[PDB]
């Protein structure tokens, strides 16, 4: 029972040259890596090497136009980097951004291959920039290519096209790119939990609402769990996993589990405003390990409080390594609004998932 880990400091080169304090900091991944060292987690892992994704692997999910444009930014002067970045919603670009997005995706491909060939049971990928807001034809929300989506398609390309992949997105934002890439696809189940507030939270679209259940053959295979009405924490996330995430996942029976693991729902993050604890994330990980014979890959997305993301992702790697789940703090009763959300998702997905109660 071996846990893999992939990290490469070259992904720190991506940076905002007009705001050195932009929250999507190079030091996100370095701080996480150091905490793994300090807690003696890194030494217990098998170290998976990082690599560049190829242009053909990007074509698994992204259009040739979008690859061509981001690729061209490697040679742009700062004035053009600024112009191009402003053509997207919430994007900054440097000369290293294209290469770092390649490394993030390729690092995850290597970890998926390591899991699928039996070299490791599960794995953690400490990567940046994130991916789950990137769509087929455009970058968005600090994301250039959709790393989690590309990894699912990569996993299928090296096994069989019908490989059942579950993607759990517990980043506090809706992974619009991941939903849309797989919207008509019943081979990849997308489950996202996210702050919604009636469509006023980034990325500010009703695409994130519970009633978007998929299209065509993929009806039932897109599960949005939207939060309305202020701060949520461990009790709401534990209830959502108990009533929705784990019953649907068990009925889907994935062969590989990818976590789009933002840590911006963590206590202390200003961009999320939630208070999921490191012990909370440990329990979420431990539940997911009961699926897919333990084939779980945890992929960093967002998460912007440096101390919070370091403690929270370390807690996840500790669970993958087999440590006992930590004792949870007091679980306050479910906020009425959280009950409403879980009930809305249950009602919307009752047709597709016979397990639901
Ligand atoms: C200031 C602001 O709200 N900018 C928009 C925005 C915010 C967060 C993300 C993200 O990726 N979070 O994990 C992306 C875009
Ligand atoms: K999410
Ligand atoms: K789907
Ligand atoms: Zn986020």
């Amino acid at each position: 029972p071996i846990t893999g880990l992939v990290y490469d400091q070259r992904m720190m080169l991506h940076h905002n040259m007009w705001d050195s304090h932009h929250p999507e900091l190079p030091q996100r991944i370095s701080r996480i890596f150091s905490r793994h060292e300090e807690l003696r987690l890194l030494s217990r892992c098998h170290r998976i090497p990082a690599r560049l994704a190829t242009e053909e692997e990007l074509a698994l999910c992204h259009s040739s136009k979008h690859i061509s444009i981001i690729k061209s930014s490697e040679h742009m002067k700062p004035r053009d980097l600024n112009r191009l970045g402003d053509e997207y919603n919430s994007i900054f670009i440097s000369n290293e951004s294209y290469t770092c997005a390649l490394l993030a995706a390729g690092s995850c491909f290597n970890s998926a291959q390591a899991i699928l060939t039996g070299q490791v049971r599960n794995a953690v990928a400490i990567v940046r920039p994130p991916g789950h807001h990137a769509e087929k034809d455009t970058a968005c929300g600090f994301c250039f290519f959709n790393t989690a989506a590309l990894t699912a398609r990569y996993a299928q390309s090296i096994t069989r096209e019908s490989l059942r992949v579950l993607i759990v997105d517990w980043d506090v934002h809706h992974g619009n790119g991941t939903q849309h890439i797989f919207e008509e696809d019943d081979s990849v189940l997308y489950i996202s939990l996210h702050r919604y507030e009636d469509g006023a939270f980034f990325p500010n679209s009703e695409d994130a609402n519970y009633d978007k259940v998929g299209l065509g053959k993929g009806r039932g295979y897109n599960v949005n769990i939207p939060w309305n009405g202020g701060k949520m924490g461990d009790p709401e996330y534990m209830a959502a996993f108990h009533h929705l995430v784990m019953p649907i996942a068990r009925e889907f029976a994935p062969e590989l589990v990818l976590v789009s693991a933002g840590f911006d729902a963590a206590r202390g993050d200003p961009l999320g405003g939630f208070q999921v604890t490191p012990e909370g994330y440990a329990h979420l990980t431990h539940q997911l390990m009961s699926l897919a014979a333990g084939r779980v890959l945890i992929i960093l997305e967002g998460g912007y409080n440096l101390t919070s993301i370091s403690e929270s992702m370390s807690m996840c790697t500790s669970m993958l390594l087999g440590d006992s789940p930590p004792s949870l703090d007091h679980l306050t009763p479910l906020k009425t609004s959280a009950t409403v959300s879980i009930n809305n998702v249950l009602r919307a997905h009752a047709p597709f998932w016979s397990s639901l109660r």
